[PDB]
RNA sequence: GGUCACGCACAGAGCAAACCAUUCGAAAGAGUGGGACGCAAAGCCUCCGGCCUAAACCAUUGCACUCCGGUAGGUAGCGGGGUUAUCGAUG
């Protein structure tokens, strides 16, 4: 189940790409190195990223100690991505 | 002279990127001034593609890695197309 890569949705939609990913990164690199975050306001990808860490601990610590973490008043839904991303696929 | 098409000229005339001040806009970006990178339509119009922005309304709780909802805007100096225009070495 574990991976690189974090799943993370109900997300505000009304945030831009720049601050999003600025304020996802300012959250998460208190659990390792993220190398990219995933973001994009598309149809389907809206209220949702990808971050990716250098560890798959590092996900996982993310994942378990913010559950339910309300960002931007909204409680984050955090899972793993259930494929890796391009990036560790190469 | 009128006209179909075209740009290797020749005669004029014209337009003005970047950057800057300044206004309008949520933004993309536009107006107005100063500026000249360049333009044969860099006059004009969003009808066909694309690119950009996405404040509001609407839809959306969605596993993406080329981007990509409806709608709204922008860009004609991204292309197509429509339209009007200076010169004729040109077909
Ligand atoms: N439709 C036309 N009517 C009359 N003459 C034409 C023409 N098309 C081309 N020419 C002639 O051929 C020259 C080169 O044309 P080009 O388009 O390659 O290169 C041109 C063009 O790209 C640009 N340019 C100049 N004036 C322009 C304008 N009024 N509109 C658009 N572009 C212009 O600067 C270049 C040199 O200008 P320049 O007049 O000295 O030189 C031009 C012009 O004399
Ligand atoms: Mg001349």
């Amino acid at each position: 189940r574990p991976n690189h890569t974090i799943y993370i949705n109900n997300l505000n939609e009304k945030i831009k790409k720049d601050e999003l990913k600025k304020s996802l990164h300012a959250i998460f690199s208190r659990f390792g190195q993220i190398l990219d975050i995933l973001v994009s306001r598309s149809l389907k990808m809206r209220g949702q990223a990808f971050v990716i860490f250098k560890e798959v601990s590092s996900a996982t610590n993310a994942l378990r100690s913010m559950q339910g973490f309300p960002f931007y008043d909204k409680p984050m839904r955090i899972q793993y991505a259930k494929t890796d991303s391009d990036i560790i696929a190469k």
